[PDB]
This record gives structure tokens, C-alpha cells and sequence, in this order.
């Protein structure tokens, strides 16, 4: 019954980070076809987001009274884990924000692009990850942000090295807060993964 | 007895929360002198914030047990917040690594101890400010990361600058890490100034 009950929290949880892969995965559509519009119904829509970690992080406060070591962990676990998914939500209505400022005009792609598809992967992979409570799993995903940091400081190196070779700013610091907004994405799935290694392990440890 | 046990709860978040802003001052010190052996010591102490965490995450799961709605958003809030607390940290002890990296040799420091001392204050205010569970106040130190972000942007402008002026790179890669550690730092900060209002409101909403 209780045990029952938690797997439905999690199922919850789930649910809100295919929901947050998926604004994500519109984001960056958005970013991709210059979508106007569609960046316009994702900020719209973030505050669903919000409201389906209240929803979780109320059932698991609830949860708690209707009780011992892995269960307790767990359930913590979530809570902690839903939060850093309505960042991750925030950040990809962040770059959809960065689109609506965004002039064309010129000018810059493909890195991104890149940048943005294991940024998903990532996330994707933690997702079918989760449930298994693997920690190697886990902390195979994590280690995948070294190469979004990579990305990151290559695409800045880049962006503003765009002025000096010849001058663009508009847009170019609409850019810089893309690949911000991206590489703390990637930064919070990392954290769950590390929540994910203290639930089998006992011991939030730093990675 | 329980308002007794949830301010207790809340003056173990706040000790973690001055541990946090000692390690933040001591690591900031670490960098204006160049103290590679304080550096060591933040780092191998970083455990006792993780340790600190569990500690209150645990009496706060253990206290939902022991059940109604503001005392609910907050010991929700105490979770959420401390865990907040060990990334600050964290970031803190990624500041002291950088400090064993840097080389000196040359180059680089005024806008960067500027960036640090507004870092330091708004710790400080939060502090202050979160026993008063006033939302204003909240709001007013969360707006004070636009300034950070100036910093960030200004800095990193600068230090990648810094190869196509004249030619440097293991320093400046060490002062890029640190002015993104600060950066996020701030932005952990922002998000308990968030937490604080959703305390006072009864709702999450993003600054
Ligand atoms: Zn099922
Ligand atoms: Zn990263
Ligand atoms: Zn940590
Ligand atoms: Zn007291
Ligand atoms: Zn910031
Ligand atoms: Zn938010």
C-alpha cells in the first residue's frame, strides 16, 4: 500500500520531467525555426510547471505521516529532485524569452544545436534512469556535463570574440543567455543524478 | 511545542546558513591573498555543510510526522532551502580549487572583489531577512543578482578579451570558473529569496 504509494509518486515526478523534456524539446524548436509564437506559449505554460511541484511536493510532505531508512530518502529525494525540474523548466522559458529578442536581421548554430541535443539526451536518459535508482547509471549521465561545459565556454569564447574580429550585440548577448540557460539545465539534471546516488548509497556526495 | 520545534528547526537552517557564509568569506580570502593552504581546508571541510543538510533535511522529514497549512510551505521551505545551501557551499569550495590552480606568474581583480562583496552581503541579508518571513525583503536582495550578472558578463567579456588584446589561458580559465561559481552562488541565493516569498504567498513564483 505504502509501497505502492510511493511508486505512484514517483510516477508523478516522472510525469513532470517528460513534461519539462518536452518544453525543452519546444524550446529549442522555438530557438531552431525562429517560432515567435511558440516561444509565447511557453512562457505562458511555465507556471504549470510551478504548480506540479506544488501538487508533488505536497503529497510527499503528506506522505511522510500516513517512515523508515530507504523510504525516507526517497521520498526526500523527490522533493528535492521536482524543485531542481521547475528550474530546468524555467531555463527553457528563459531561452524561449531570449527568442522573442531575437532579430533577423543577423546574426549567429550548429554547436548549439549540439549543445541543445545532449542537453535532452541527458535528460531523456535520466528519466528511463530513475525509476532503476542505478547510481552508475546515473553518474554516467552526470559525467556527460563536462562536454555541455565544454560547449559552453567554446560558444562564449565565440559569441563575444564576435565583436573584435568585426562588431552585433543584440543578439549576441540573447546568445549568451541561451547557452546560460542550457548549460544550468544540464547543471540541475547532474544534481538529480547525485540525489539519485545518495538514494542508493546513503550519502549525498559531490561530483 | 511544535512552533517551539519549528523554530528550532529554522536556527539549524540559519547556522547552516552562517557556516555557508563563512566558507564564502574564507574562500574569498583565499583569493585576494593567494592562500593555497586555506584553499585546502575549505575544500576538505566541504562535507560538514552536506553533513548539516542531512541533519535538517531529516528532523524536517521526521517532522511533518510528529500538519497544517503554512507550517506545511514552511518546513518545505527549510528542505528546499538548506539543500540550496550545500550548492552555495559547493560553489565555495570550487572557488578554493581554482585558487590551487592559479599561477602566479601572471595575470589577472577590484570589479572581482566588488562582485565578491555583494555576493557576501546578500548571504548576509538573507540571513537577517529570513526569520522576518518577509516577502519584500526577499524581493529586494533577489534583485540585487541583476548586478551579479553585470559583473559576470563585464568579467568574462574582460578575461576572454584578454587573449586577442595580448596573448594566458591557465589563469584566465581559473578566474572564468570562479567569477561562474560566484555567479551561481548568487543565483542559490535568489532562489531562497523565492522560496521566502512562496512562505508569505502560498505560491511559487519566479523572479
Ligand atoms: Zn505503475
Ligand atoms: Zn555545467
Ligand atoms: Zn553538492
Ligand atoms: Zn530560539
Ligand atoms: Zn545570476
Ligand atoms: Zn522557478
Amino acid at each position: 500500500q505504502f509501497d505502492l504509494e510511493l511508486h505512484e509518486l514517483e510516477q508523478s515526478f516522472l510525469g513532470l520531467g517528460q513534461l519539462v523534456l518536452e518544453t525543452a524539446s519546444k524550446a529549442l524548436l522555438a530557438l531552431a525555426s525562429k517560432d515567435k509564437e511558440m516561444a509565447e506559449l511557453i512562457i505562458n505554460k511555465d507556471h504549470a510547471i510551478n504548480q506540479g511541484q506544488s501538487a508533488i511536493e505536497l503529497t510527499c510532505a503528506r506522505l511522510l505521516a500516513l517512515p523508515q531508512v530507504s523510504d525516507l530518502r526517497f521520498v526526500i529525494s523527490i522533493m528535492s529532485s521536482c524543485s531542481d525540474l521547475e528550474r530546468m523548466g524555467d531555463h527553457m522559458a528563459g531561452i524561449a524569452k531570449a527568442v522573442l529578442q531575437l532579430k533577423e536581421n543577423q546574426l549567429a548554430e550548429e554547436q548549439l544545436h549540439q549543445m541543445g541535443k545532449l542537453s535532452l539526451s541527458m535528460l531523456a536518459d535520466l528519466l528511463v534512469a530513475f525509476p532503476l535508482h542505478q547510481a552508475s547509471k546515473a553518474i554516467s549521465i552526470a559525467q556527460k556535463d563536462e562536454q555541455i561545459d565544454q560547449y559552453y565556454y567554446a560558444l562564449s569564447k565565440e559569441i563575444i570574440g564576435l565583436m573584435k574580429d568585426q562588431e552585433s550585440i543584440p543578439n549576441g548577448t540573447q546568445y549568451l543567455y541561451i547557452i546560460g540557460h542550457l548549460e544550468r539545465f544540464a547543471d540541475y539534471i547532474a544534481n538529480i543524478c547525485e540525489r539519485l546516488v545518495y538514494l542508493e548509497t546513503g550519502e549525498l556526495v559531490d561530483l
